[PDB]
């Protein structure tokens, strides 16, 4: 009835055709990789590869977000791929922006973690001097009182007077903050560097912010965010029990779908050593498939 194509290593052309011979193809003939060239795809046939694939790389971005592993459902999806990628589109587009807002969130209050003491103590120090055109301000983390003498020295040998050397005591560091006229800050860095120490750098946001301000959006997002991330997980959690199972069934259709694709395209492109033909009454094209092997692959009809 239906024509068989396989295709394998040449290693395998005798353990293949016996195969095949006992699972009772007939009509069995080798072919030439060189004929091969007309099972070429279709433009049409490889544009349904190419959606094939943004199925799987869809569904896979997905299921990450929701925290579901990859694992091929006993009963993939069997509808169309028009059906399939029409399923899919909410659901990988709510993923998206819900796994980058949870991730936005959860990056953010561990900003908040690690500095946020720092830049309370940072901020006080500093209350008043921080947006002050005429004064430079520099923040910056040293380990023991005894450093921060050190600075206190070279910067008094540097400026005489003309600094202010503050510093909070912090879970083991301290933070401490110098004063200086708008235009002596690099004298005053230069006396860290020479110490090996710098200025400390708030990450994202901050970084550009006066102390005071970045102090005050840090206490805030430290209300807000922990909430607003409650109400992410919720979405995140609802997507998953809505739309979970799907996704791994869209998954399971597309992965075979794709292999299925190729496996035409990869043997019309010879890139298959060994080759035969055959031809399959429908009864036993049950022991057909079982004979899987997993190094060749073949098309009925």
């Amino acid at each position: 009835m239906e024509k068989l194509i396989v295709a394998g290593p040449k290693r395998l052309a005798r353990e293949l055709l016996a195969e095949l011979q006992k699972a009772g193809v007939v009509h069995i003939d080798p072919l030439r990789p060189d004929e091969l060239g007309e099972y070429r795809l279709s433009p049409t046939e490889e544009a349904e590869l190419k959606r094939w694939e943004a199925v799987v790389s869809q569904a896979e971005q997905s299921l990450t977000v929701v925290g579901l592993a990859t694992v091929p459902s006993s009963k993939p999806f069997t509808g169309s791929l028009e059906e399939a990628e029409a399923v899919l589109r909410p659901v990988a587009s709510r993923a998206e922006v819900l796994g980058k807002e949870r991730a936005a969130l959860e990056e953010e209050i561990q900003t908040i973690e690690l500095f946020g003491k720092a830049a309370e103590k940072l901020a006080a120090l500093a209350h008043g001097l921080d947006e002050s055109p005429r004064l430079g301000v520099i923040p910056f983390l040293v380990a023991k009182p005894e450093e921060l003498e050190a600075v206190r020295k070279a910067l008094q040998e540097a400026l005489a007077d003309r600094f202010v050397l503050e510093a909070e005591p912090l879970e083991n560091q301290l933070a401490a903050l110098v004063v200086v006229k708008r235009s002596e800050l690099e004298a005053a860095r230069s006396s860290l560097s020479r110490l090996g120490l710098a200025e400390l750098r708030f990450p994202g946001a901050y970084g550009a912010m006066p102390l005071g301000k970045a102090a005050a959006r840090m206490k805030e997002r430290a209300r807000l965010a922990p909430e607003e991330l409650v109400g992410i997980r919720e979405e995140v959690a609802r997507l998953s029990r809505e739309s979970g199972e799907a996704l791994i069934a869209l998954w399971t259709r597309a992965k075979d779908e794709v292999a299925r694709y190729k496996a035409v395209a990869d043997m019309a492109a010879g890139k298959y050593g060994a080759a035969l033909m055959g031809w399959v009454p429908q009864k036993a094209k049950g022991k057909v498939e079982e004979a899987l092997g997993r190094l060749r692959d073949q098309i009925v009809y």
